[PDB]
């Protein structure tokens, strides 16, 4: 054996949040620098920030006032079906005050419109999209945050993620506090993960798109044709709450996961994810409940590996409607019309690496993921798989 | 006998399934729905899905009644999910009732609806013993005869085109008919010949000798059978257990020498083409297939022609060819007298004399040299060792 060292605590515990509302990271914008909190997105790839006033920030992106601010003299509008912001690009000096010590000047859209885009009491002003250019807007010219601290910098092509949920509820006070986890920037921390890493290959460079090629419920195989699970898409995605199936493997994992859970009969609202289910404090049955397994694609050929998480990963915990003792959650799995989203639930269990230089994700069981004394996350491999290249979803 | 009511009152292609109109509801909601021999539950489409363009809509019913049940059935090439409840029927073109029958109301589904096929609902005609849950749910033939006094029979002329029929052409051809309660005379020449239904679950049958151009496969009767064969209107394809395709095929190969193809069209995955009119049904063999006959020691044979097994297909080009899938393929499950089988013979689903019947049908394809045909007597002992158990 041979004890992981941590060489990167400046930026361990450098995040705060929660799935439900995000994970953010402190920046600073413009000169002098305004301070702002702002979400780690792995699923854009756009840097936004609040630039005008509005109910849910308590301070924003003031450009009048940054001696360095350039106007691009360009407009950009970013709708999505659960929220849309509009904004005015530039470009200003960025720095993160818990990161590489080094300074950038990055593209940045300035929020002056937006519609159920910022969430009341998530503390965080902005947006940092880390996934590649060919999602960014107005198009692929908007050069990332990310490729421009790479490209103006030193900092090594990758950085990684730790999500840190708590495994209960935290109030507006308790979350502010709570430490939600690190992003690295610029390399890999052994202190936040146990176990190996196993990698999987980045099928494209536009989201983080994976394939995956089996999906386990309990040991059972879902054994459905691998390409279901990646239509027409699937990506790790820390901006998404849930972890989200096409529609059909989204049925299947359902079913599959009530049969599994059949000594306890929970309201279809439940499985919606649109009601919480409480049990008397401590009492929550997690070993009636599945464990879940997703193979992807190894870097060797005929290779795979697993990822397994536990219903502490994907019941999210949430406040009850009377604030009782009870301990109370929501089914954090969904359905999607487009691919499967690997969201800040599955992440919780798990240290991300995203080595964008090999082209690769990384995953480890997460020193802080949330279980139980008798099961935990897990991350093992590898296994013989064929065919694995038809498991990709092509238009 | 004649209906003419009934007459042509079927649309489709076998590589999508002959489906026939039905009203289901107070007020009518019509649909089309898929005439199947191979199952025996009547599903249909009720909630959105890309391909269907209407659905039954329960709450629009006033006589629609919740079983408070569900069903699923998975299929290797197809699965559904259901809600049980009943409501009134109704068949346009076809006997002048209504009754009240069981209704699967399909909520979810996986690969079990066809693009374009035009029908969103499915008929299963086939026993209780196979209906899903469980045979405690009276299939809708069985609700049919019960309720009214139309006979205990039906009969099936799948009428395939010989060519391909684009998604308009589809929708204004007919497709064949479907008798209920007889048998009508214009679809069919020469005489029909019955074969014992063996049990009453699937429509099952024994076949009792298979020949390739006149040549006897000469496998052991009871490969023919294993696990069993029946006669299924929902399965596109002619299937034969494992070890009867491979015999098939090599035999089929070795007559169609002259000319070499792909293993991918033996596969029955790949077309093959050839310029306009020119395709040499000569070169390739009839198939006959032996039925155990009503009468001891006796059976009858059927024999299809390469225009029944070889499933006209439209070229990815469209061109002006003349396209094909070789419809035949291997079965783990029995012996499957799919679609492709059913175009070249018009079928007496006799459940009242517990038979089916077969005759040339009025619009099988074939040309100026060949045909199919229905033919017997022919001595044959021991049948019953045909049949696997
Ligand atoms: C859980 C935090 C909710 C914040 O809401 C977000 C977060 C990210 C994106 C970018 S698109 C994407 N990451 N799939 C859009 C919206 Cl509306
Ligand atoms: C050619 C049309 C294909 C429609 O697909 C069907 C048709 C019938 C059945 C019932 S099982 C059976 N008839 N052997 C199941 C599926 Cl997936």
């Amino acid at each position: 054996e041979p004890g992981r060292r941590g060489s990167f605590v400046e930026m361990v515990d450098n995040l705060r949040g929660k799935s439900g509302q995000g994970y953010y990271v402190e920046m600073t914008v413009g000169s002098p620098p305004q301070t702002l909190n702002i979400l780690v997105d792995t699923g854009s790839s756009n840097f936004a920030v609040g630039a005008a006033p509005h109910p849910f920030l308590h301070r924003y992106y003031q450009r009048q006032l940054s001696s360095t601010y350039r106007d691009l003299r360009k407009g950009v509008y970013v709708p999505y079906t659960q929220g849309k912001w509009e904004g005015e690009l530039g470009t200003d000096l960025v720095s993160i005050p818990h990161g590489p010590n080094v300074t950038v000047r990055a593209n940045i859209a300035a929020i002056t419109e937006s519609d159920k885009f910022f969430i009341n009491g998530s503390n965080w002003e902005g947006i940092l999209g880390l996934a590649y250019a060919e999602i960014a807007r107005p198009d692929d010219s908007l050069e990332p945050f990310f490729d421009s601290l790479v490209k103006q910098t030193h900092v090594p092509n990758l950085f990684s993620l730790q999500l840190c949920g708590a495994g209960f509820p935290l109030n507006q006070s308790e979350v502010l506090a709570s430490v939600g986890g690190s992003m690295i920037i610029g390399g890999i921390d052994h202190s936040l993960y146990t176990g190996s890493l196993w990698y999987t290959p980045i099928r494209r460079e536009w989201y983080y798109e994976v394939i995956i090629v089996r999906v386990e419920i309990n040991g059972q195989d879902l054994k459905m044709d691998c390409k279901e699970y990646n239509y027409d898409k699937s990506i790790v995605d820390s901006g998404t709450t849930n972890l989200r199936l096409p529609k059909k493997v989204f049925e299947a994992a359902v079913k599959s996961i009530k049969a599994a859970s059949s000594t306890e009969k929970f309201p279809d609202g439940f499985w919606l994810g649109e009601q919480l289910v409480c049990w008397q404090a401590g009492t929550t049955p997690w070993n009636i409940f599945p464990v879940i397994s997703l193979y992807l694609m190894g870097e060797v050929t005929n290779q795979s590996f697993r990822i397994t998480i536990l219903p502490q990963q994907y019941l999210r915990p949430v406040e009850d409607v009377a604030t009782s003792q009870d301990d109370c959650y929501k089914f954090a799995i969904s359905q999607s019309s487009t691919g499967t989203v690997m969201g800040a639930v599955i992440m919780e269990g798990f240290y991300v690496v995203f080595d964008r230089a090999r082209k690769r994700i990384g995953f480890a069981v997460s020193a802080c993921h949330v279980h139980d004394e008798f099961r935990t996350a897990a991350v093992e491999g590898p296994f013989v798989t064929l065919d694995m290249e038809d498991c990709g979803y092509n238009i």
